[PDB]
């Protein structure tokens, strides 16, 4: 599912990544847009072998199983494929893990690099929330 940017704002919302560890709701749907631009199937694959899935381009080295990631982790006890559901909760609840990992959204490199810093709030603007 390709969302639109309130829709995703308000999904992010319901399912609690509003304020998650302190990063306003602006900074997921920003890193989601730059991520994935807002497409819940997307997959690129890393150097290392490794794959990111889903909205917010959640990483197979540490956080899901995918079956071609060896040596790697899977914190989030999920199938990367899970991350790719139109519905976000796999994922959300998966990128709540990330952020509380020492590191907050430092995780997502489009967001330190495109939404870290910048006035996030603009990707929540218009939205019923
Ligand atoms: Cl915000
Ligand atoms: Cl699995
Ligand atoms: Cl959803
Ligand atoms: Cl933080
Ligand atoms: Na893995």
């Amino acid at each position: 599912k390709v969302f639109g940017r309130c829709e995703l704002a308000a999904a992010m919302k319901r399912h609690g990544l509003d304020n998650y560890r302190g990063y306003s709701l602006g900074n997921w749907v920003c890193a989601a847009k730059f991520e994935s631009n807002f497409n819940t199937q997307a997959t690129n694959r890393n150097t290392d072998g490794s794959t990111d899935y889903g909205i917010l381009q959640i990483n197979s080295r540490w956080w899901c199983n995918d079956g071609r990631t060896p040596g790697s982790r899977n914190l989030c006890n999920i199938p990367c494929s899970a991350l790719l559901s139109s519905d976000i909760t796999a994922s959300v609840n998966c990128a709540k893990k990330i952020v509380s990992d020492g590191n907050g959204m430092n995780a997502w490199v489009a967001w330190r690099n495109r939404c870290k810093g910048t006035d996030v709030q603009a990707w929540i603007r218009g939205c019923r929330l």
